[PDB]
């Protein structure tokens, strides 16, 4: 009765986000779908107990089969060593995935008739291309305890030469210091995947860099875009009429806030990150975004939530008051996820299902369903009344409910 | 050119900008104010010249004066070098003097009541204090032409043993690499403006770092926040009945972006730079905004435009178009250096005139006067006809009559 769906890596997260995981699992993807599910718990206390191999061992289950999807998870620091007893302060699982996988995250918001944005002008999508490997991500960051040089070198695999360049010479007190890279072939990767992203959307394509500061770093980027897009996209490009610029970030932020949307932007590693939450709450909220980790392999892709793990509304949780956290999000990691497994399995019953779930997401939502902070956007936050919205188990069983309604139909109808 | 002003450094500027700061000079500042005016030519010629030595001197007469402004410059990169046959790919003057100088650029917009926003929202101000030193301005970037292995090494001054770290080995191709760094006493000054400005305005205070990805890095600066806050503001900030808190980057630009303004948020130098430029155009306009670097020693200032040089505009200049360019940002640098200077010497006379200044700018918009981005925040710019707004020359115009005027009805 089930649908076959196949091999699909699923990574369980933390607080907020976990609660929601298994309700997605339980009301609306385990009764429609049968699935041989590889499980990787990413939760803090998992992750600490196999010192973080778990997530390694997840990172390398997606490369085997092409398919995962990634509640959020917590990144801690000094605060959450102290909350969970932790043995270290362990990296970010995304880092650590992201850097074994590599490739682009495209991020776009989920967009609802009914609901007001921020930003008054954004008529269209603005999808945005995060590269996904090194800088800050990737980066080796120390304190520097008192007077002392800071050097940057670089070796030769031959050994046969040495290149030494001062960072900071430190002539009273401490500071901090940190080294960060990334490779030509992530970046010709990343360019691809952008003007491919374009091509494939009819829309322009931005590249956004300080390159006027960093003229080496940044100037990289630029000529590799610049080159690929001259010798290979360009012809494509005029023949849709769109083009290909690069403006440097702080003049592309600005123009991005006061256009009409309809554009792909490519991002820097940490540009990519920041601007995507900027974006998504501009649209109304952060809970109304895919994040999709499309590989360079052509093949394999990592589906999640971009958000975090919601931290206020668990400790809301954790004390039985009612909490309304927009599942969105976490729901498309799944038909996203499962989108791509149909495809590469040319699987069409579950195809269809995963664009079901997504129609009955927003027919919800525009039919007057919702959780807070999207009756905030309607009305404003101070305005709202619990009448307005539906707590995180109702917006889910509501959900349950009109996705039987949508499949139950489905098998009625004549094209079955 | 009556009211003694005192010693002001200026630092002239390039394309767009240029041609509004002389304007600005002109029809403006000198018929009612008398100068002593350091002058340094940062225009991007002037700096191939002298092989960028006029930023450093300009720098240093900043430091000397206490008191300088600025208009926006050309940073060169691989195409400035060819259009304008560089020497060098010079650095960015704005890197050059706030290295030297220090402290926090302060960044606020301009607001007109008329003039709708991006965001809807912001009903309060937002003040960005934008750590000026270090990070990716200071920083040492190259390229990485092959495989092998890029080290950063930290030697101390004791003897001790030297610590050298694996950045990254590469074992295909190349890349790029670059170091970076702070230091602890320019992030306890950074700090401690931010926790005065929120007293001083009555507001919260935010600081957005990546902590849990940095986790020495930006954990440093959140630590010293967090002491300082501790031993220092604390109780202070409680009889006011605000607060700071610390967030993650992504949390904060959301949070700002939903909220209702009426913030000091304290940023990192790369995200001050960034976040600016967003706040501006949010408020409706990069010409509408005010940047003023507060040094360390309370004492010397730096007042300046925080947008560029306006090349499209210039572009069309250069061909004889009409243009309109809002020149109200690099107004603001000249009556906030003044302000600054009159305070430094108790002269009522420059005060006054640097408020009237402003005062004259946002009543000239308020009345309707305005450049073409300020129409489009109000009709949108597909509306946008030619009786909605003044050119460069006829805004600069009119700004220059309610000036004389303001200044006229006073004298009486
Ligand atoms: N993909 C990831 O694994 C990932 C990404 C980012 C952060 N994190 C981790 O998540 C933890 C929490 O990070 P944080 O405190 O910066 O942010 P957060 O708790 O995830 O979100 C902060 C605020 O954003 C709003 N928000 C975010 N998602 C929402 C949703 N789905 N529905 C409704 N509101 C939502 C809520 O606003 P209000 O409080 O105003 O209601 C929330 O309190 C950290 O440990 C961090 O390391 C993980
Ligand atoms: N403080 C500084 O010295 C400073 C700061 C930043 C950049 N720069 C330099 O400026 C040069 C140009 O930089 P860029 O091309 O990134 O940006 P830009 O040319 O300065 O500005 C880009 C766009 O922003 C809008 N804009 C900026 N200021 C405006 C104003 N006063 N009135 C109306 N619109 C305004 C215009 O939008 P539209 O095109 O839509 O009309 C303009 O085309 C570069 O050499 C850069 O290094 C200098
Ligand atoms: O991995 C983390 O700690 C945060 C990730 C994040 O903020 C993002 O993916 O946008
Ligand atoms: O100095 C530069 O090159 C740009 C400065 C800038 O973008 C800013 O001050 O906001
Ligand atoms: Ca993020
Ligand atoms: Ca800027």
């Amino acid at each position: 009765k089930k649908i076959s769906g196949g091999s699909v890596v699923e990574m369980q997260g933390d607080e907020m986000t976990r609660i929601i995981w298994e309700l997605i699992k339980e009301k609306l993807i385990f009764p429609y779908v049968e699935l041989d599910l590889h499980s990787y718990d990413l939760g803090i206390e998992n992750r600490d107990a196999t010192n973080d191999q778990v997530t390694k061992d997840a990172a390398e289950a997606i490369k085997k089969h092409n398919v995962g999807v990634k509640c959020a998870t917590i990144t801690p620091d000094e605060k959450r060593v102290e909350e969970f007893k932790l043995k270290q302060m362990w990296k970010s699982p995304n880092d650590t995935i992201r850097n074994i996988l590599g490739g682009t995250v495209f991020r776009e918001a989920i967009i609802c008739k009914n609901i007001p944005r921020l930003v008054s002008g954004w008529v269209k999508p603005i999808i945005i291309g995060r590269h996904a490997y090194g800088d800050q991500y990737r980066a080796t960051d120390f304190v520097v305890p008192g007077p002392g040089k800071v050097e940057i070198t670089y070796t030769p695999s031959d050994g046969t030469q040495k290149v030494t360049y001062l960072v900071h010479n430190f002539e009273e007190g401490g500071g901090v210091a940190m080294g960060m890279y990334n490779q030509d072939k992530s970046i010709e990767d990343f360019a691809h995947s952008s003007f491919q992203m374009a091509l494939s959307k009819g829309w322009p394509l931005y590249l956004s860099t300080k390159n006027t500061i960093l003229k080496k770093y940044d100037g990289r980027f630029k000529d590799i875009f610049q080159e690929i897009y001259d010798k290979q996209y360009k012809s494509q490009f005029e023949a849709q009429k769109i083009w290909y610029e690069h403006r440097l970030i702080d003049d592309m932020v600005a123009q991005a806030m006061k256009s009409e949307g309809g554009f792909i932007w490519a991002c820097k590693n940490y540009d990519g990150d920041v601007q995507s939450d900027s974006v998504a709450q501009g649209y109304g909220s952060l809970g109304m975004m895919t994040s999709v980790l499309v590989c360079p392999d052509g093949k394999t892709v990592e589906a999640e939530a971009a958000h975090g793990t919601v931290t206020r509304h668990y400790r809301m949780y954790q004390k039985g008051q009612e909490t309304s956290t927009n599942p969105i999000a976490s729901i498309f990691a799944w038909t996203r996820g499962l989108a791509h497994r149909a495809k590469l399995d040319n699987n069409k019953e579950l195809a269809f299902f995963a664009n079901a779930l997504e129609e009955v997401s927003i027919e919800t939502i525009e039919a007057g369903f919702m959780t807070k902070d999207l009756a905030a956007c309607i009305k404003g936050l101070p305005n709202v009344q619990r009448s307005d919205y539906l707590n995180t188990f109702e917006f889910m069983d509501k959900l349950g409910e009109n996705l039987k309604i949508k499949l139950a139909q489905a098998k009625l109808s004549l094209e079955h």
